[PDB]
């Protein structure tokens, strides 16, 4: 029993994190068998950020100019190229603790955990997910570029973010292991704005069916409705379109709990015309959307209170 | 910017993690030099009647793919210590402290000897913590870091009918009038962490959320007839010089966020949010905004 917004063990990660500076800039870096990736702005003065040519400014570099710290020893960079918006760092030491891993592009509604960190030293763990506007809300401050984001299913962690940018609105904007941005974002500071957001609604259903599997059923009502009938009523609360493939993703949880999907999609209808009324769902006085279908089913039992 | 529910990185406790079965019974053990502590209930009570019958080959502890020889056993209160053949070369710098209600800590869940999760949690005043424990999460683990030091003051014993979580410190002395048996055991009546809620209010005047600061101050006698009305713990002059370093930074003083709290208690959000939540969060310590809020390393 219980729920909690729960991140993965970050021991594999930790021993991955270095520190990347170049020249008067810091941040961090993951080195993974012979290579260290990080931001490629770290090559960047805080002037050249407005409109950097990162092919001129990387042609203009030597190996030598590159200090990467891994813990107390320093690493020798022995090659440098630049993949997208990541520089890929040569190192002459492969790394002893690598683990088994994937670099992994995932999709908005896709939850992961963060290992902020500042000159190459962890700080904190925390779980997040995807915003359908391709922002994290996450936690940091400066110096965490470079920090990322994974999931460990089995013993192979999937690296699927690292950490590059923070917006005017205080959310935060960064890269697959690739270099290729998460949303319509450039390593510029220049004016750029999240989109409006939206709920996960596949996630908050997930939610509702945690609630009913920790025994709770308040919110529950004789109603059906149709996939169509539900998302004309759910875009008006600002909610992110159900498709069949939602449906069918929720179809494990439908079958443990004995609520059909389109009757949970009722149940949610109803709480959104209505509120909460002075309760609660598993501790929460709002509805939480940073769970995706696969966490509950990970975090909970098989069996339905 | 940003404020989340934060953990301390799990490595050096993840290192430490192995799996102890005695005869039907399997749960977590914490490996640390050559000794394993776990709960002494793996071995269901008259504890110390159970425990002579017991020789050394009976507990199977494994680490990882390894079996660990046990070459020795001794209790000490609610934990059981298995005195091993070999010295845990994972063994980071440690201490046992015993935390106080109110005092936050990570917790890395485990089943069979492996870590599945990391999440952070508050003692609370009733002595119990609300965990996301399933079978098999005994013997899992709660601490802090200090630098590079682990303070483990969690281990996990048992769930209670309402779904919260009963443990000891790691000297086997239970937080809590609880004891390791099924037997009609209770939490009693809960309390919000008032010292939390204030921390929390100044973590959101520094991520900018100012929508609820009044003109107004207050006694801490006053308010704490307030506090006392609305189920929350009694404020101390302890917890207000505490909340000094958080005061000087934002410019509020202390019984001024306390009259910005009586104000809520009274009237509520009104549709309103403070770092993105409808309800006042009280598992943020004042250290725990303070290190959020300055970007601490380990
Ligand atoms: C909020 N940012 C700024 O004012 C300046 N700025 C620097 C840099 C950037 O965003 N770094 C940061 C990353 N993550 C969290 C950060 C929290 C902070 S703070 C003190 O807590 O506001 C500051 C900076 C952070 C950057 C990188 C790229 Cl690739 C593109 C643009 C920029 C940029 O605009
Ligand atoms: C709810 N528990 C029970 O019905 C039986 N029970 C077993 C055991 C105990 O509490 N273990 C558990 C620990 N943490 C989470 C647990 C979640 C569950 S579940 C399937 O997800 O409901 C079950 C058991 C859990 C225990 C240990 C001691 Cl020292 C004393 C008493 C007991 C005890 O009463
Ligand atoms: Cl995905």
């Amino acid at each position: 029993s219980g729920f909690r917004k729960m991140a993965f063990p970050s021991g594999k990660v930790e021993g991955c994190m270095v520190q990347v500076t170049c020249g008067t800039t810091t941040l961090n870096g993951l080195w993974l068998d012979d290579v260290v990736y990080c931001p490629r702005h770290v090559i960047c003065t805080s002037e050249d950020m407005l409109n950097p040519n990162y092919e001129d400014l990387l042609i203009r570099k030597s190996n030598h100019n590159f200090l990467v710290q891994a813990g107390n020893v320093q690493l020798r960079v022995i090659g440098h190229s630049m993949q997208n918006c990541v520089l890929k760092l040569k190192v002459d030491t492969a790394n002893p603790k690598t683990p088994k891993y994937k670099f992994v592009r995932i999709q908005p509604g896709q939850t992961f955990s963060v290992l902020a960190c500042y000159n190459g030293s962890p700080s904190g763990v925390y779980q997040c997910a995807m915003r359908p506007n391709f922002t994290i809300k996450g936690s940091f401050l400066n110096g965490s570029c470079g920090s990322v984001g994974f999931n460990i299913d089995y013993d192979c962690v999937s690296f699927c973010y690292m950490h590059h940018m923070e917006l005017p609105t205080g959310v935060h904007a960064g890269t697959d292991l690739e270099g290729n941005f998460y949303g319509p974002f450039v390593d510029r500071q220049t004016a750029q704005a999240a989109g409006t957001d939206t709920t996960i609604t596949v996630n908050v259903l997930a939610w509702l069916y945690a609630a009913v599997i920790n025994g709770d059923r308040w919110f529950l009502n004789r109603f059906t409705t149709t996939l169509n009938d539900f998302n004309l009523v759910a875009m008006k609360y600002n909610y992110e379109p159900l498709t069949q493939d939602h449906v069918d993703i929720l179809g494990p949880l439908s079958a443990q709990t004995g609520i059909a999907v389109l009757d949970m999609c009722a149940s949610l209808k109803e709480l959104l015309q209505n509120g909460m009324n002075g309760r609660t769902i598993l501790g929460s006085a709002l509805l939480e959307d940073e769970f995706t279908p696969f966490d509950v089913v990970r975090q909970c039992s098989g069996v339905t209170f």
